[PDB]
Order: C-alpha cells, then sequence, then structure tokens
C-alpha cells in the first residue's frame, strides 16, 4: 500500500489502493459528456505560473475543456504571462462582479467556481516548480473511475511546518478519522462541482481543510481519494506568514468542529534585535467569516 | 514596555512594568521566611546538567535552600554528573514511591512538588547552555515583591515553531487574554507552592501549558507574570519530536478548555526514501489524563 507506491497511484478510503492504468487518451473517453476545468489561483506569481500553464497546456480541448487562472490582484506580471502561456485571466472581480471582494485565497476559490463550467474542477497551485503534465490527468481520474469519489486530494514528497505541526495533529485530535490525510493543506486537489457548489468555502489559507472537513463531515471518508503526486517541488512559502497561515487554519478547523473561536489574531512579537532588548508587536488578521454555498449566489 | 526591555524586567498583568533594583542579598532579606526550591528536570542530560547547577549552586543556603534534580528514568551518567555537581538526586520512584509511574515530562514535575519543600518552586530545564546565573533570581523576584503573583513566566531571545505555530495561535483561539503570553511552552518559570498543589498537572510536553491555563482560569491574568531572562541558549529538540509535542500541547489545551479530544495519537508518516516511494506510518502516544492535584495525595 504505502509500502509501494508510484506517482499516479490512489488510496480509497476502505484502505485500498488503486494503479491507474489508463492513457490520457482512455481517460478522455471516460469523461463520458462531463466537463473538466482547471483553475490555477495566483497572487503575484510571474516566475513560475507560465510554467505551471505549460506543463497543463497540451490538454486543453482534449481531457481538459478550460484552463483559468484566477489573479488574486497581482501588481506584478502574472496576467500578462499567463495570457502569453494560453491560459485564460480572470480577476475575482470578472469572475463575480456583483458581490464585494474579501481578501485570501479561500475567495479566490470560491470566486473561481463562479468563473468556471466544468462538472469536474481541479485546482493546481501556480507556485509549483517543475510540475509534472500528469498532475492533471492523475487528480482527475479518481473522479471519472465511478466508484463515488467526490473530493481527490493528492500527497507527494517534498523534495510542511504548518501540515504536520498544526493541520495534522489538530485533525487527528477533532476528526481522527482524517488522520489518514497526508496533506490535508495541499493545494493540488479535484472535485465535483455538485461538491463544491454546495458547500460553504472557508476565508485565506483555511479553504483547502475546509473543503476536507466539509466533504468527510457531508459525505464521509469514501467520498475521499488520495493521490500520490511524487515529488512535487514548489516555492518556499515566507517564513513570516506560518504563523498567520496556522492561526487561520485553526479558526477554521474549530469552526467546522462546533468550537467557537475567539476571532482574535495571533500576535507575533518578533525580537528587533540579537540581544532581544525590544519587540516588535505585529498582530495577523484571521477571518471566521465563510463565502456560502455557491448555489446560494450564482447557482447553475 | 517592549520597546526598552533588560534581562530582570517584569511586565504585569495591567501591562505595566517592573527593572528590579535588588541585589541577590537584598532578595534573599525579602523571602520573610519563606523558602525557595530550584527543580531541574532531567532525562538524558549529562552533557549539559553539571553546567546549569554551577550556575546556581553559588546560591543554595542563601537565595535557594534547595537544589533538586528530577531524574525521569536516565541511563546516561545524568545521575552522577548532578551528584558531582552538588544537586541532590531524585528518582520519580523516590519522589513518590506509592504511586506508579506514568511516562512524560508532567509526571517528573508533578513529583518535584513531593520531593520539595520550598514555599517557592523554580524549575529551570536541564538542557540550557551557559544559563545565566541570575535566571533563578529573575524568576523568583515578582513572587518575592508581593503584589499578587503567583507565578512567573519567562521569555527570552532564542540566540520556536511549537511555540510560534502551535501554542501561541491555538491560545489566541482559546484564550485570547494569554496572547500577551511570550513563552507559553518555557521550561523556566517559578510558582508558590498553595498554587502548584493546587492544580492537575497535565501529562508529558503539556505540562507547562496546563499550569499556564489553569492559572489564568483560577486566578486571572493578575497572578501572572512575565521575566525578560535575554538571551537563551539550549539544546536542539529533534525535530521528528515536534509533532508528537504539539499533539500533546493541543490535547492539554483542548481538555483546559472543555473540549473533548479524540485521545489518538498523531499518525506521521515519513519519507522512506527521496523518491516518496513508500512511508513508514509511526503513531506517537497522546495521553488525556492528568496528575490529581498533589495536596490529593501528599498533602502538606
Amino acid at each position: 500500500g504505502l509500502r509501494d507506491t508510484r506517482p499516479g497511484d490512489t488510496w480509497l478510503a476502505d484502505r485500498s489502493w488503486n494503479r491507474p492504468g489508463w492513457t490520457v487518451a482512455e481517460l478522455e473517453a471516460a469523461k463520458a459528456g462531463r466537463t473538466i476545468s482547471v483553475v490555477l489561483p495566483a497572487l503575484d506569481e510571474e516566475d513560475t505560473i507560465g510554467s505551471v500553464i505549460d506543463s497543463i497546456s497540451p490538454l486543453v480541448d482534449g481531457l481538459v475543456d478550460e484552463l483559468i487562472v484566477l489573479d488574486s490582484g497581482s501588481t506584478d506580471d502574472t496576467e500578462i504571462r499567463a495570457v502569453a502561456a494560453g491560459a485564460r485571466v480572470v480577476s475575482r472581480e470578472q469572475a463575480l462582479p456583483e458581490v464585494p471582494i474579501r481578501p485570501g485565497k479561500g475567495e479566490a476559490l470560491w470566486r473561481s467556481l463562479a468563473a468556471s463550467r466544468g462538472d469536474i474542477v481541479v485546482f493546481v497551485d501556480s507556485d509549483l516548480i517543475n510540475p509534472h503534465p500528469m498532475f492533471v490527468p492523475w487528480l482527475v481520474g479518481p473522479l471519472l473511475t465511478g466508484d463515488g469519489v467526490h473530493l481527490v486530494k493528492s500527497f507527494y514528497r517534498r523534495p510542511g511546518r504548518v501540515t504536520e505541526l498544526v493541520a495534522r495533529p489538530l485533525l487527528a485530535a477533532l476528526r481522527p478519522e482524517l488522520g489518514c490525510i497526508l496533506q490535508p493543506l495541499g493545494g493540488e486537489y479535484a472535485a465535483t462541482r455538485e461538491l463544491l457548489t454546495s458547500v460553504p468555502f472557508a476565508p485565506g489559507y483555511g479553504v483547502e481543510i475546509g473543503l476536507l472537513v466539509d466533504t468527510f463531515d457531508r459525505l464521509g471518508l469514501d467520498a475521499i481519494a488520495q493521490v500520490n503526486l511524487g515529488v512535487r517541488e514548489h516555492r518556499n512559502r515566507p517564513l513570516a506568514e506560518l504563523g498567520a497561515m496556522s492561526r487561520q487554519v485553526i479558526a477554521t478547523l474549530l469552526s467546522r468542529c462546533g468550537i467557537p473561536d475567539s476571532g482574535v489574531g495571533l500576535t507575533q512579537f518578533v525580537a528587533d534585535g540579537p540581544e532581544g532588548q525590544s519587540y516588535t508587536q505585529h498582530t495577523w488578521p484571521v477571518s471566521l467569516a465563510d463565502r456560502p454555498p455557491m448555489q446560494a449566489i450564482r447557482p447553475r
């Protein structure tokens, strides 16, 4: 099982595994009228985004029906670079003009539901480095092989601190059946539109874990598969942000578990100097505000 | 306040500060009949323990009435090295022979209450490197200057991952008034015996945060002071243990907050190789079992 795993392998809930034998052509044939959107959330990702798009471009009008970059207020060259590589770029405003924007990653993913039309939506972060072209096929695989899977999470080898110290231990504590999930915070995952538009979306960095727990709570572990992506490189998230990320993962998880979170942000005390003679006090915002199911806003 | 702080400085709850002007002699005079124990919990600390003891030895029979190493089942030379440096060594068994031993740090600190007699107890970890001789005087300071302080936590400049990503964000969420606590997990702190023997002790790595929250819940923030220790070096805790530590901090904190923790330990999935072709599954134990107030077991 986890003693012999090759990129593409699928772990189902009942501890059973599957090693896919389809070609991308064969996968495309298995769509059976269903459509697939790929969504790349992006915020100031000009160095890496073209490369990510390039790894997926070759599928467009084949396995992948549409490829969308959801631009979350970039001020660098993210937009023009994405267009040049052949992706459709949609801003937060364009995705859903009739709702004011809130900050954070979750907002962008939620808005991408309104911008996309695929019966299946695959999310891929636009800060991946050298992403394997099979990422998307591997993620859609368990969805097209009809066995009641609605959400496909990925796992991978880092060529993790908030995952290993915050998300996974808090899941053991509060949703222990989800202890089998190797990468609960991972930005590479696929789900059915029917699932995605039926659940609230957590704000900021709470989005991935929010979706995992909501899916589990509503459909059980059987609706969730995990796919080995193998080695996955990406850009380093800055170390300063990790406390804020942890705080938001906690807020989201507590809220899903029915535990009142204070809504008070993390105050970090940053030493001004090596002697620890003064500290700068930096309070990061945290949000308890989900977005409602997209079916409540822009229903199909 | 935190804009100009020198080792020794005390932050009280009402955001007020104090810069101590006493000599160690003057502090000793202020004891007014009260006694002071220093307790060094130790587990396989033969390289560092003599040095720690040496930093405190000069106070014994003066400010410090007794210095005890609580040996938690060392199999290296911790015991003989501590004796050679002039500390009294007490095993878990010797401290409280009539109660079976449970594993973990909290057990050792709890048992040290039975082994010690001081009206004030100061805890100092035996894996400090080059600890400043004033650590103990600085920690006892706010206790001897009678203003309703019962627990003195320290803060310091690291010359932190579970503190910064787990303990402090979870405190913001569940006990936001404790957001002002810079180092909630720190092993250097002092408290009155009346407090220490009146509260349950959390197991394993939950002990420090358990005491902080119990004190806050019972006596409010006014009973808690923080003292700047300045730069504090210690030995690196191995990286593999951090998930288990986080899991226990979570269990302890949830339990104090009235939230049912599943009691399921963290399962870590450790890649066997760089390709992520197999994973080793390692499940760390977690405990939900406090020890009762020592007053219920070996009352004074």
